Order: structure tokens, then sequence, then C-alpha cells
């Protein structure tokens, strides 16, 4: 599909240009001697100032599918969301953020989604002073190594599942895999109820095996 | 119990900190204009430079039960994760990597968990440039404030459940908890199989409501 | 009256607080070291970071009557702003832009005046390559120590020019106060033509010694 | 006519730039690595430090129409105003004042006008504390997009207002134009008071429509 | 007589001041550091910034009767000049120029004799290479401990020498100073020819031994 | 002649730089950037560290007929007069000594002259508060731009002036030249007495016009 | 044999590669400019990070035969150590620690051997206060200059040295070595008591001119 | 005993403090931050420039019996010695190296021990590239925790061995001492022939047991 525009430069972005290998990435950071690491990380480097509306639109920004904004400070990420809000208003924008009261600013500034990497940090070391397996979870089956993998499976139009509830589905008995959550829209229900019952075009968010994950969308099919 | 050592500070071990309040934490930084800020949090500071072995012998590392360690680089994170070794052999370390490359070295250094912050930021923004409900579900079954809760709960001896297999046990149809994966020892075990027969002294790492958890615990009583 | 909150020191701030004297002014930056400077010009100084919530809050933002926004780059500027606004959506803010992109983003952050001095200075300069009347007009009249003051004199309601046009009111000739600008709400019209007509609660910028402003008092009265 | 030098590159005199463009204008830098937006904005770039008497005879300070001047701090200032005085002892010169208490010295220094935007900027913003329409008088008239725009007029010899006074010339009620300040020479009066007789040379400063200045210059004409 | 003022603190101005012991001495410098070393020197401490007009009227500079300005760089050097001349027109100031060309700029602030150490130096360096005897003349005579002593004596009025010229004078024959420059205003006319004719009021630049200076100003006594 | 080698770069050996034109210098300072600056004003630059024996060999210390120290600080100028005198015992070493306590040191470390700018600059500086024709007489005879210069004239074997006394020379009275000092060997004594007589092979140094110098070495011919 | 692997630039390894001339070694620094020193010496350069596994894998520490570690902190040289820990489990390491409290740590962190200098001259500078024999032993022997050498030989198989004690063997007496310890492994017996007895594999530490130490090799042979 | 100066403080001179707990000890340093550090450490600080000879009469150089010299550069240290021997001239001055050119002038400059530690250090690496038995021997006999103790012993005059040779002495049989050498003055004779006689007056390294020396001691008594 389309490009992706990162911008800043920093270990986030660093991890999310290793992850997406194969489509097309924009980086536009501002320290001229960046432009080695990223040309040799397989995307293309624009020199130029996050914050200025000017230079955001040379990293093409308009035509991008989602802009990861990542800046030193906070208040340069809301200026940079606030730049690109300007320009485009349905481009998806996923911002980090440094601290814990920002995350409400960033929302409202006008970012899609707002990732807080040391609150996810600090409820991970004080989770792993009893025993560590939340961590050992958590950052397994973000690992494209493993043999389990959180993917996401769509309800397509028509599907055998349309309606009945998931007591009466039983997904993780005919398909093998874990349902740990379900999303429709922008919102998203962990461990669902018995009552609850789907709709076409749902986003289910699943663990399992690679197969599994096969015999899932079998599973749900027209 | 006993108290918890914080070395370092940094927005990590502020996030820490906040998750802590009930506890004795002794942190020990080398900056002393962040007395302040650590007294008003409910926590002791010690002044001291965490890389030496006296100032970390006056942060009462022996007695501890749990150290965390987060400094400026990783460097000090390795120098001081091997002063820690250097007093005692067997208390409990987490670690944080600011890299990725460095959880080998931090593994070797001497460190039970290393949580590194970043690699979770950077696939979790690589996740969520077309759909991001796995950021949702990773930063809301943390939080100890959502209706939600993902617990261990470890199976006691004489239980009702050695031996039995997960298929046999059907945890998810009786209690209301999603068993995501089963932990002995190091290990852990995402989604389990169905073959997989379960032990005493094993941890079931669940999530569920709290009635739920309460259902299961006293589902594998004696 | 009620106070003055001024977040952020520097050149410009400074310069207000000059012509503030009479009111109760709270000081809100980051560096201890200007605490001096602020008690000695007469103002309670705040220690805190301008940018966070929490010591916006200590300032008493909530019952002031304005706020003033110069910080040192306009990506804190643009911060200050919305943590204002969330805490107080009717208090007045008046800000200032660093480069002239940022106008407009700081206006739709919340702000209700953006003064940027770089635009003016830079403007006066250029217009003042063949003869320097321009910024002999602006420094001179701004200044409380000129003969003649620019002030802002109201139109009460039930004035004796309530409907009457600017051809029939003739100002310039019955007090010698020089009409420039007429006001109303957010909406200023620099010289207003022969057909505008007068309102009661209308605003009159005008040009004129202390005399001549006691002369027009009294003639729009009722 | 000639050239204009710009000495030092800053905000100001980077928004000097744009109301100068048809013009011929060599900026004179110490860094280098601004030399793309020099050349970007239609300057010419000269490599060199302002205050060295060398490095301004390379920028072609003798044959200039006026040297513009806004370096990093007022020390540097005043060094380079001195620099031009020893070249050319009849050239104008504008300069930047960053504080007020430096602008008598930036006079002594040889400067025939000095433009303190910290000052302008810090009435401002005290100003706009009751209601915000000092501030925007000022960023409008300069600003060439609306429609009243603040010209000067000067009276040639011969004229038919020569020897007449400003009650009996009504400049106002036949031109439309708003005369609030008529200079001779390096002197401004702003509202001149109705015993003020013009005389051939004097300059007056008049804000109108772009209809009713070219109806001034035909009123003033020989 | 009254006192001296020194502005700023360097190595030449520590040797100004060993030779100054038995005047009052008022040191103004920016750095805190150096009080006790000022005080040990039999000097008077004022802190305070020496480019400032009002940090200059701590240290008394209206009733001194030399002003002595040696700051950190050619550029503070002039702006501490002309604060100076803002407080007193007609007060001596002695300057010290960094580099060659800021001699002039330094003549033209309002500086009455600029001394540069680094002119100075780096011509009798230059001088010494064959044979450095140009450099023992010079750091000999100035040296208030040798046998010999270069010494001012003006001419009165009613002098037995007015009118008279140096060929018919013949003052090294009888006195045994050496003639080796007449001064008359701020001109110096070193090596006088023979048709040259003194007057009241001229000072006699000679050098000589402590018991030929009596006899020279016996000589021309009335 | 051979060539002069200047080791350091500063302000002091500029000025010796622009006086040592026609001959062969070499500049021997550390840093890359002053490459630029030395081949611009005539001499050849040899990158490398003034204390290290091996650079010092890499400039050509040994057949120079002087070497010019000026370093940055004290410590380094003795530790490279060191460095010369192990490598050679019989070149003339000139030196900037920049404390007064260092001068005696430098001496003994090897230097043949010590030239102390901030002692001449201080007590230039101390005897320019009464009047000042001594700061004037130094920067006069030291130019090269004057009409007088301080030169010196050399004793040849078998002078008419072999033996005879300066009472029964009159030196200034057939030549017309200002005898200052004379001078033997290492030692100067200014303003010889009456009973001084004359040697082969002498130095007098003299102050006069260059034809005055011309009556001089043909009146001291053989 | 193999190579050696030099991490990282100072004085102690730049004195480690005067007695490596004719192996071949690689030094593997930060710094850019060290690259024609290290040229000099005679040994490659590899520019790169030595706390990075990637480049330390460029520099080849997969087949050396030792790595010799002196990093510019003692953070630094125990993350490089962990860094050649994980490429090879067999190799040798050489380290330096910095400070004296840092020795166990750099040998838990994998190091063969720390050479601590700053522990070794702070003890010669203490044990030469009464007379200096000390450092001048350490400082002879181990320079390739003097006449005896400190050299290590080791026992074969079936020695006739093999199973002897040391007060029969009498090795002083029949080869005029000073044999001031024999290792076996990793351990050293500084002055071996009388009942140590030989065995097979032990390293004799010995001090003796170059034709005792070939007599020695002699009186051992099989 | 009398007291030690220490000049300057780095980590070889703290080291040196430890072996010195007992006598009294003076250390002299620039920076203010040092004084908590001494003065834990047993010895009184004095704040001073230890290039400065009159800092250098403060700490009592005159009376003192050893100064130990090093400073943060080895110009520093050289213009140090030179400070001290224009104090006192018969006063023991030990010193420290940083580079190896320099040990050859740091004695010239009147220095009576120079203990390089870069140069033990990087000879102690390139000799355990095989096996490290050299700086186990170094780091060990030196440290005063082992079993064996490297000490001097004198000869006392009148000695039951004044003038016999060390071959019929035979010291190590009757004692047990290692003789590795005897000095005479300012040599070290390493391993002595067995044609060397003894004299009484000389001193005796060995190494040995403290019985052992014991045994030495009332062997070599009168
Ligand atoms: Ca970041
Ligand atoms: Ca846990
Ligand atoms: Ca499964
Ligand atoms: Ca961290
Ligand atoms: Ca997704
Ligand atoms: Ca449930
Ligand atoms: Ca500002
Ligand atoms: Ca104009
Ligand atoms: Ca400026
Ligand atoms: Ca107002
Ligand atoms: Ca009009
Ligand atoms: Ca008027
Ligand atoms: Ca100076
Ligand atoms: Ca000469
Ligand atoms: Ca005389
Ligand atoms: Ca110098
Ligand atoms: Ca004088
Ligand atoms: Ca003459
Ligand atoms: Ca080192
Ligand atoms: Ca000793
Ligand atoms: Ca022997
Ligand atoms: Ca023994
Ligand atoms: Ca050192
Ligand atoms: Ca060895």
């Amino acid at each position: 599909s389309r490009h992706v525009v990162i911008c800043g430069w920093s270990e986030s972005t660093l991890e999310c240009l290793r992850e997406l290998r194969g489509s097309e990435v924009f980086v536009l950071a501002e320290d001229e001697n960046v432009r080695k690491k990223v040309l040799r990380s397989g995307a293309n480097f624009v020199h130029g100032d996050p914050t200025r509306v000017s230079d955001l639109e040379k990293a093409n920004v308009r035509g991008a599918r989602a802009v990861i904004v990542d800046l030193e400070s906070d208040s340069e990420t809301i200026h940079c969301i606030l730049g690109i809000r300007k320009i485009d208003e349905s481009v998806r924008i996923i911002a980090e953020a440094e601290r814990y009261e920002n995350i409400e600013q960033l929302r409202m500034a006008g970012a899609d989604q707002v990732i807080s990497p040391f609150v996810i940090s600090g409820r991970l070391m004080s989770r792993s002073i009893d025993d560590g397996y939340e961590a050992m979870f958590v950052q397994d089956v973000l690992a494209e190594e493993s043999t389990r993998r959180m993917v996401e499976v769509p309800i397509p139009e028509g599907s055998k599942l349309e309606g009945v509830s998931v007591l009466d589905a039983d997904i993780h008995d005919v398909t093998g895999v874990i349902i740990i959550g379900v999303g429709r829209g922008d919102e998203l229900i962990i461990d669902p109820p018995r009552d609850y019952s789907f709709r076409a075009g749902d986003i289910i968010l699943g663990i399992g095996k690679p197969e599994e994950i096969e015999r899932l969308k079998n599973y749900i099919s027209a």
C-alpha cells in the first residue's frame, strides 16, 4: 500500500523501522549525521525539522497511511501532531508519550493512538517483584520469532458467526486459538462475557499458532 | 514482606514507584535535586553513586527482596548489576535495557529479568498502523484500575488439578478466566497445547474479573 | 482586581512586569537563578514547570484574569497553552510567537492574542530603509512617558452617540482625539468609513493628549 | 536604488527579507549552515564575521543605502556598528536592541534608528490584559495584506499646503486619510496640535485606503 | 586625589593594581570567586556586571579620575566604554585592545588611551631575533625599582625656558636627563628637531636618574 | 638567512608574523583549523603538538636562528622550552610569560629572552592615569609607520669612536640621534654616565630619523 | 600464532603496541582522528565502538589469541568485556582497571587478568618515600633494554625436575637464575617454600642473564 | 617523622594516601570539590595551585621529607617540580610521567624518581598475552595483604658481612629471603654476579616471609 512517515529518530522508531521491512518508510529527522544509519536500515531520509509545516510537506505526510511521531521531548510531539493535523485531517497519527500526564493532551491534540513506554516499563517492573511472567508474556507475543503470535482476525461480511454468542461459539475448542478480546471501531472489550454477540466487520484479537490462525480464518469464512 | 531497593531515577522508576505505594522503597541516585520528588512519592532517598559498592551497601541491598536497576545508560546498568551481584549472589535483579542488543549482556551480567521498554514500544508502534487493538490490550491489562486483571495464581500442593491435563480441566468454561500461559520455573509456555499436564508448583497466568479470580482460587484448592 | 500569571521568564515578560506595577503578579519559571530578579521586580516567584498541569495549579491559574505565556521555544508555548485550557477554559491567554508559521497554531490551541515580536520588528526594519517614522510612531506612543497616549475609551449604554454615524459625530473636531479604529468583539475596523454607525458598548481606540481624553469621556456620557 | 546589507542572521532579519523581495540584498553571517536558507529567500550570502572591518567590506557596505544589524548579543551589535562607522560615516544603520537599557548606547555608537522588539512586545502584552485592541492595530497596519496601509508622503516645494495650519487644511475631511503624525527631519509630532503650520519638506505620516492615498498626493501637489 | 575605578579583572589589571598601592581602587567584576585576591591586594571589590549602567554606578564612576577597562573580549570592552560615556562624558578612560584592528573602534567609542599588549609584545618578539636590547629597554624603564626612571616634567608658567629652542636649551648637557619626547596636548613629538620651540604647559618626556630629575625641575623654575 | 620557528599561535605571534615578512617562518600549532590563517599570512604550517620532541623536529628547530615560543598557558611554555633545549643548546628562544612570577623559571628553563605583555600593559595602565605619554612613546617607536625609529647600531672593528668617552663623543650633536642606551653582550646600560668608554663590537641603542641613522653609521665607520 | 585485538586507544595500549611490533594487531577505536597514529605504529585500524557486538566482530575477535581492553571508563570496559564473552567464551581477555574497587567486577565480567596501573603506581609512590629501590626494580626488568630479563619457563613431560623439591634442586646454584615464583595454572606461589615439589606443567618464573636462561632450559630438559 | 606533601589529586595519589596512614599528609590541589574525600581519607587539604610558588609555600614544602607530584598533564608536572626546586633544592621529589618521552625531561627538571604507570601497565599487558605471571607477581608483592613482602633491609656499619661476597654469604640458604637486587646510592644491581662484594651501608632488596626477614636482620647484625 502507501508509504509510512516516521517523524523523529530514537530507539522506538528504530525498532518500528526494523519491523517495517518491505513497506515504504520516510524518516523525517533533524540531524544530518543520522543519514547513514537511516539509509542503511532500508528507508529514505528527509532532512528537516518535524515541527515545521513545510518540512512535514516535504516528507509526504499527505498520502501516507500512518504517521509515527516520536521527538525528543513531549512538547515537540504535541507541536508535530498539531502540524500534521493542519496538513491533513484523516491521516493516522501514532505518538510516544514520555510522561503519564501528557496522554490526554496528546489525544486531544489529534493523535489516534498514544503509546507510553515508560508507563508500561514501570508497571512491568512493579509486577516483576513477586514473579516475572507478565513481562515475559508481553515481550514474547510481540516478538516475531516465537511460535505463538498475537494477531487480529476480521469478521467478513456474511460469516457463519454472525449474531451468535461467544458461549455458543466455542472458538477455543474448534479452532484452538485463545480469544483475549474483541474490537469494534475504536473500542476494545477484553475478556467478553457470555452474553456478547458478534457483529459483521468486527476485529477479533487472538493468540495462537499459525495453523490455528488458519483454522480460525477458515472457520469464520463465508 | 521486606523492602525494595531502586537504583537510578528515571520515568520508568517513577511509574514503578507509583505502583509500589504500601511497601518500603529505598531510592539510590546520584543527583540530589531529585530528593523532593522521591520523598513526596512515599519513598526513602539515599544519596550516593549506585555503581559503587559502598554506596550500594548504604541503601541496604543485602536484606532486600528485589533490586530495580535503571540508570542513565546501559554501561552503568551493567556496572550496577555486577556491583549488586558482588554483594548478594541470590537477590532478584530487574534491569532495564536502553537498546536492543544489550539484553544478552544484561542477562549475562546477572539480571533475572530484562525489561526493554523501547522494544515493546517500537513493536506496539509497528503493530498499530492498520488497527491498534494490541496497544490498547497491553496498556489496559496492566493498569490496576480497569475491570479485567491479569494475575498469577500458583498451583498448591495437594490440589485437585495435579496430573489433570488442560483439555480435561476446562478452566475457561468453569472459572471464567482465560488461561493464556503456564509457567514452571523460568520458562513460560504461551497457549499450552491440549496434551500438557499440570503439576504442583506451576504458575497459571490468566486474565479475568476479580470474582472469577476468587472462583479460580476456590477451584484449585484441596 | 485579580492577579496576573506570567508563565516563563524572558525579556518580553520582564518589560511587561514593569508596566504591571500595582497589581499582584505570579511568575512561574523553571530556573531557580531568576528568583532574585523577579522578587526585586515586585512579583511573587513560583518555582515550577509551566508545561506541567500540576505546577500551573500552584500559580492560581483558575482565579486569574490573564495568563501571559512566553517560553523558550514555540513548542513549549503551545504545550503550556493546552495545559491552561485543561485547567480553565474561560481564562484569557496572551501568547508570544517566535516564528510566523505558528501564529495560527497558537490561536487554535487556545490563545486569545498572539503578539509576535519578530514579525513586528522584521517589518519595522524594512520600513525604515527609506525614512523611519513608522518605528518612531510605534515605539513612542506605547511608552508611558510621551505627551500623547493611545488609550481605549468605551461607549456606555445610553450614551449620546448611540446610533449616530462617524461623520455626523465629528470626534476630532469637538474633542481633539484622533480616532484610528473602532472595535466590536474580536474585530477591529482601522480607518472606519463614513457610513459606519456607532453602538452602545463599543470601544474607541484613540490617540490624544490626556486632557483631550477627558474631553472625550464627558462628551460620550449619557 | 543601491543595495542593502544585512549583518547577521536571526528571526528578525529573516522577516526583513520577506518585505525586501525584489531588491538586492547581501546577508553577512558567521554560520556556514545558514547558507541554504539565505539563498532560498532570494539573497546572496557572504561568509564572514560582521564585527571585522575586513569582512564587512567584502559585503559591500560602502555603497549601500542602509545596513541592518541584528547580532546575537548587544555587545556584538555595538561592535559591528562601529565597524560600519569606520567604513562610511554617511550610511544609514538600523539596529535591533535586545534589552531596554542598551538603546541609548546603540544610538551613541552611531545607529540612526534602534528598533527594540522586546520593549514593543512587552508593552503590548501589558495592554492586552484588559482588551486586545492595541496589539491588533500594530500587527495589521504593518502587514501588507489588509486594506489600510500606513504610508509616508512628503510635502514638495511650492505646494498648496506650504504655510497652512492643520485646522484650516482639514486633510481627513477632503482626502480621507488619518494623519497620525507629521515629522521634520529626525523628529516626529504625534497628533500635531492645531497651531502647527506645515512647511516644505515635512513628512506626513498617514493611514488610509490606497484610493485615499492617491487623492492625498493630488491634494498636496504643485 | 580621588579614586580609580577598574572594570574587569585580568592579568593586566592585576599588575596595574600592584603599581596603584596607596590610592583607593574600586574593582568591578562579574565573577565572585575573585573577591579574595582583590581584597588581598589592597583594593575594594564591587560585585556586578560592568556592561550595565546601573551596576557601574555601584562602583562610583562619576567622582573617579580615571577608569580602566579590560574585560574578557573586545566587544565587551566597547560596550563597557559606552556605558561610562553615558554616565560621565569627561572622565578619563584607559582601555585595552585584545586585537589589532579594534584599536580604532575603541577610540571612536570614547577611550582616551588604547593600550594593546599583544601589539607591543608582538613587536618586541620580532625585534628580538637578532639582538634583544629593545625588549630589555622597554621592560626596565617601566619597572619602578631600577636606577633610571622615565618621568614627565611639565613646563610651568613663567619659566626660564618659554620661547627658548631645544638646541639653545641643551638640557642633556646641563641636567643629565635625555629629552626623548615633547608632548603638548594629545600629540607626542618623538625626537624633537632643533628648530622646535617650547611653551608654558608643554610636557617634557625624559629618562634620568632620581638625582637628575631634581636638577631638571630647578632648571626650569622661575 | 635561516628560517624562524614559531611554536604556538596566538595574538602575540600574529603580530610577530606581520613584521617577519620576507624571511622564512614555520608555524607549529596544534589545531588543524588554523591552517588557513597561517598560510594566508605568508608562512608554512606544521600540524603538531609543540611539547613533543618529535613534532619539534618536524618543524626544523635545529637549523633555525631563533625559535619564538608562545603557547596557551605558562606551564606548556616551560615544557616547550625544555623540549627545544634537548634538541639544540645554541638556538635562540624567545618566550612569552603570562604571569609575573614565572619569568624567573622561564629563564632558568632556557629561554634567552622573556617578554611579559601583561606586566608591560599593567605598568602602562598605571602610568596613564595622570598623563598618557609613556604609553604613546612605546607604541610609536615599535611601529613601522612613524618618522622616528628605534634601531641598534653596531661598533665596527677599528671605528673612530673606539675608547673615547661619551662626554667627549657628543653623538647627539653631530649625528642628530638620541642615545638611550648601550649594549655589550647580554647586558644593557640605559642612560650611561659621563665616564662610560666605548669598546669595539658594542651595540648602541638609538632613536632617530632614517637619515639621522645614516649620519650615525657614517660617523662610526672605520 | 593468531592475531591480537586491542579495544580502545589510550596511553597504556599505545605502549602495548611498541612491544607488539612484528605481530598482527587490530586496534578498535571510536575516534577517527587517531587513525594516523595507529597506522604509524604498525597496526591496522578498525573504526567502530568497542561496546557494540557488531563492531567487535568487524575487528575479528573470534580467532584472536588475546583481546586487550582499555576504554575511557570502568563502565565501558565491563560492557566491552561482556561483548567479547558473547562472541567467544574461550578467548583470553586482558583488561585495565581505572579504580581499585572495580577489579573484582572486571573479573566477574570475564577478564582473565586485570592490570590496574593506578594501584601499582600508587604503591610505588608510597614505597619511594624512604628509598626508591622498589620502583627501579619494576621499571627495569620489564624493559627489554637492560641485561636481566624476567622470563617464564615451563616444565615439560618427563623432565629431570619432575617430582623434585626446591631445596634439593638448587636452581640458582647450578643455572644462575633467581627463581622468584612458580605457578600452576592460574595460581602463583611467590618465594616457594622448601617443601614445594615440582610437577609436570608448572611455570617457573625466573630472572637472569640470557646466558643463564639458556642454561636453565638445558637443565630441565627431557 | 616529618610530613608528606602530595601535589595534585588523582587516582595514583589516592592509592598512595591509603598506604600513608599514620603520618601527616598535606594535599595541595586546585578543585574545591575534592575537599570532602581527602578529609575522609585522613589528610589536611590545602586549596591552592601546585604550579604557583606562593601556594607551595603554604603546604610546608620546606620542612617536608618528600613531595609527590601528579598533576593533570605532564606540562603541569614539570612546572610544579621547578617550583619546588625554586623553594627547596634538597627535598625528595617523586613524580609521575604520563608519556614515555617526558621521563628524561622530568628528571632533569629535578625529580629524584619518575614512576610512570602507563609504561608499567603497557608492558604488563603485552607480557600477558601468553601467560600472565608477570602481572601476578607485581600486583601481589606490593599489596600489604599477601604472605610475602618485598622489603628493604639495610646493612649497618660494622656488620658481620662487611666485605664478604654474595657467593660465600649464602643468604637464601641460611635465612630464606630471596635476594633479587642490591643497591648503592642511585644504582640498582638486579641479579648480582658471584664476584660482587658487600659493603657496610648497603641496602638489601629482598622478598620473603616476615619471619624470614627477622631471620635476616639478626643475621646481618654486628
Ligand atoms: Ca522517545
Ligand atoms: Ca507478577
Ligand atoms: Ca492452542
Ligand atoms: Ca531508563
Ligand atoms: Ca495491528
Ligand atoms: Ca470471563
Ligand atoms: Ca521570547
Ligand atoms: Ca518608512
Ligand atoms: Ca535578536
Ligand atoms: Ca487594554
Ligand atoms: Ca477614512
Ligand atoms: Ca490634538
Ligand atoms: Ca585583557
Ligand atoms: Ca633587535
Ligand atoms: Ca644621565
Ligand atoms: Ca599568549
Ligand atoms: Ca604619566
Ligand atoms: Ca634628531
Ligand atoms: Ca586507561
Ligand atoms: Ca622505601
Ligand atoms: Ca645470578
Ligand atoms: Ca622462603
Ligand atoms: Ca595521573
Ligand atoms: Ca608472560
